[PDB]
DNA sequence: AAATTTGTTTGAAAAATGAGCAAATTT
DNA sequence: AAATTTGCTCATTTTTCAAACAAATTT
């Protein structure tokens, strides 16, 4: 039913998969935590950040560098494509 | 002074290692894990939307989590993100969070 | 009773789109 | 030799933005 999901092993020694999505709130729930008045500036970009980068390196690792299948597999244009990987630095 | 900290490791998960021990490891790593495992699955079938797959489990969440902190206050909550408070407003009504 | 936030509108700036093309590169 | 992708434009559509300002709610 749902998609993207991660490994995970209990103390009985089990394998078993969990969504991305509880991992991301998991981060985030640390993140807040070690925080304590410290405002944030920009969470939107961070965060965005931290998701586009192994999102790009492992679509280029499939499409064999294919630049014109990796837009058409994301949905997003060519020229897209290339602005983001020139912002992460990654051509 | 202060030891340096990675962007890589500002937001981070628990994992178990081969000597059964206890340790924090970058978000970064579960995506990673959560698509070379999408991909296998996937297995000669084609995509065309991806992006919007993993954008949409990723706002959710950072949605769902800032605003149980500003305890439901959307012009903090835009504040703090550094977005526009009218795209908060339309990214929430698209997830229904309100 | 203040001060702050919500629910709207409006118009301008920034980002994303699709379509074109010659030169380079893979098939 | 042919087919396909790159690198670079233009210009139009869509999304994001800041600045209004009543009316509603929280301090």
């Amino acid at each position: 039913s749902d998609v993207l999901t991660v490994s995970t092993v209990n103390s009985q020694d089990q394998v078993t998969q969990k969504p991305l999505r509880d991992s991301v709130k998991q981060a985030l729930k640390n993140y807040f935590a070690q925080l304590n008045g410290q405002d944030v500036n920009d969470l939107y970009e961070l965060v965005l950040a931290e998701v586009e980068q192994p999102l790009l390196d492992m679509v280029m690792q499939y499409t064999r560098g294919n630049q014109t299948r990796a837009a058409l597999m994301m949905g997003i244009n060519r020229g897209t494509l290339r602005k983001k990987l020139k912002k992460y630095g990654m051509n």
